[PDB]
């Protein structure tokens, strides 16, 4: 099922004492071969794009030749003139390849196959010709460098330590730095104060579990499905240009978010006051990048149709419009008026349609049964359920019935906070996943 | 010494009866592996592209990276867009790749050392994956295919039998055809009656002795620096395009003319009438195409300066000049008067100059102690001393001393037909070499 685990599974020490820089390699490669993985032997560089052009085999189910591989290997894998920003964004946006055949017909060859994400073949190496390196790589291209450490070597300097040929390795979106007793990982942002173990990530269970040492690190993240959905589904490539990872708890809430519409919608689920859902993530969050991934997972899911993330106005439909053309292509205004509005909603392909609720209000109380009604629509709010149930969320009730109704909260109207509104006892339900 | 043989060298059957298409296979690598050649065994297409990035490695004497290699291989080498044209004019006029290391320097791959063609080393392989094959692979790449028959296939089908993957067989020049008998060769010309066994070459000795078998041909033709010579030196890549294989009596009165200048310059001799010489190639020769080698060998030759190729003007001077464009790039005019002629030999770099004896004379007989007098310098005449003695030769032996004098007839005036002029007795005193 989910990614960010609920159950604490078992860690133990098994020593193999961690003063050493062998032994939890050897421990490590134990562990991902326990999870099914293949570790083949290549002390060179081009045999290693020997293995390309036949894991992709599979990936793809086409032949090259030598004269066709010559062509994808020069022009659009292996460029010389290309460094890591644009090779990140080959993995990100542009993954796919229209190549044209010596039988000369166009087919597209993947590169990660992100629909269908099990064909998807991992294997397993480690270094050769620095440091000491073991590398998660993916279907043929190296994506995972774990990079090994010791307790001498302190987690802070561990990265403030070290910061063609060869190019291969400039497809490195991740380096998990560890020790032995720490482990943490980061994307490619390489300063030294800021970039520092602040920037990069404790991996957690749901609530609050964080995880230190390896072999419970291995046994929950180094998974087929939940390595690949972190290195696919769960990372943005920034037009600034920077690639951003999400936080365990970002990722939690977001498949709880999920699993309760694909939960809803196999069972007929509409309208119910336990159909949505809401979170509570206060600050210091980038709230705008949890709701863009969840809008953005919502919108290819299919069982929908239109995704309204809907807040109210001040100076907010400039803000976090600029938020998500930051996350550069594809976001609807819901500016500037309730009209054009309405040509939003005729208009597809690009569903995410950010709106405020006052113009909704406007679109909502005229404009007598507009032709949107049927379809399958998921809002996501802001001062959710635990910071109003206003007049607006009557009229929808009135109105609208195949909706999922989420939201978010900065401060949530508890019990214990009870002077605003009241509590989320009949609008949004449960309490789905929350950080503090 | 010479490329056409003066002595008939020891021609034995040694059957091995010819009704077969493998023992002459065999006695064929025996008699080449004699003359000091290399088989290798490429049963592949790749790995004969692995043997030129090792031959052509003592022949520039850099070394080259898989990624070097990479571009050398899809730019330059081994383009897929290029067919048997191209590949062809890449074998005789561009011959050199200015490539650029990754180490960022510009440096002149060469294909086939010219100047000193010693380096050129030769492979010999055999048929892989149609008839029988064997190739005479120069330098990693196939220049010569010997194409082997029997008596049932007589030498007029020979040919008019048979006429990516691979492409690397589009650099063959030649195509040996024989069968056990007789033994036949050419250039990349394939048309059915006109390309049959009439425009195909019977390889001879020096005057008229025609060789047939395989042994005669082996040990006479296939010696490394005469079937270099044959490839490079004496093979004309038209602009028709067309490439032009010269007839042996042309290449043998082309080695006498070169090896007596070669001979007369070391001995410090010049305005001797045993320094010239003179040539009888009636007719039916292109005898443009005889004197262009000859001149153009000349240039290169470094012991001259200038080379006056002079006839006298019945629409000479647009004729042969519009055959000596034909051989696209470069020969200068005398064109039009003895005004811009000297401007000609002010001039170098292009150093064939076609003028005519009048011009010649009104310059000689005038303008006063000319500056291009030191040099050396060898006219091609036509209309030879076996056909005149002429007042332009009596004024060149006045003013003229380090001259080459050299000249063609068409019929010589003999004591046989001594009706017009004298013989050649103190002008260009000894015949070099005829045909008829």
């Amino acid at each position: 099922n989910f990614i960010v685990l609920d159950k604490y599974i078992k860690a133990e020490p098994t020593g193999d004492s961690y003063q050493s820089e062998s032994d939890l390699e050897r421990e490590l490669i134990q562990d991902l071969r326990n999870q099914g993985y293949e570790f083949i032997s290549v002390k060179s560089q081009s045999a290693m794009l020997a293995n390309v052009r036949e894991q992709l085999q599979n990936l793809n189910g086409v032949v090259f030749n030598d004269s066709e591989w010559r062509r994808f290997t020069e022009q659009y894998l292996d460029n010389p003139s290309d460094g890591i920003l644009d090779k990140t964004r080959k993995i990100h946006i542009d993954y796919i390849c229209d190549f044209i055949f010596d039988d000369e017909r166009l087919e597209n060859i993947y590169l990660i196959d992100k629909k269908n994400l099990m064909r998807n073949k991992v294997q397993i190496i480690q270094q050769f010709e620095n440091r000491y390196d073991v590398t998660i790589l993916v279907n043929g291209l190296p994506l995972v460098q774990i990079e090994l450490k010791k307790r001498g070597v302190a987690i802070r300097e561990a990265f403030n330590q070290i910061h063609s040929e060869n190019s291969l390795f400039k497809y490195l979106q991740l380096f998990v730095i560890s020790n032995g007793t720490d482990t943490r990982y980061f994307a490619n942002t390489t300063k030294r104060d800021k970039n520092s173990f602040d920037f990069t990530m404790n991996w957690a269970k749901s609530d609050n579990t964080l995880i230190k040492d390896l072999k419970d690190f291995t046994a929950t993240c180094f998974q087929k499905h939940t390595l690949l959905n972190v290195l696919v589904n769960y990372s943005v490539f920034d037009s600034s240009q920077t690639l951003l990872v999400m936080r365990p708890y970002q990722i939690a809430a977001t498949e709880r978010i999920l699993w309760k519409i694909k939960s809803s919608f196999t069972a007929k689920n509409w309208s119910k006051p336990e159909s949505g859902g809401y979170i509570w993530h206060t600050t210091g969050s980038g709230k705008t990048l949890t709701s863009f991934k969840a809008a953005r997972l919502a919108t290819e899911l299919d069982f929908i149709d239109k995704v309204f993330f809907v807040v109210d106005r001040k100076d907010l439909d400039y803000q976090t419009m600029k938020e998500y053309q930051r996350f550069s292509p594809d976001s609807v205004n819901g500016s500037e008026n309730t009209a054009g509005l309405k040509r939003n909603l005729d208009k597809d392909d690009n569903k995410i349609i950010v709106t405020t609720i006052q113009k909704l209000n406007n679109l909502m109380k005229a404009e007598s049964d507009l032709p949107v009604y049927n379809q399958q629509v998921v809002f996501i709010f802001d001062e959710c359920h635990r910071s109003q149930f206003g007049e607006a969320q009557k009229n929808l009730k009135k109105k609208f019935k195949r909706y999922y109704q989420f939201g978010f909260t900065g401060t949530p109207i508890f019990p214990e906070n009870a002077l605003g509104s009241e509590t989320t006892a009949s609008v949004f339900g449960r309490e789905l996943h929350s950080y503090v």
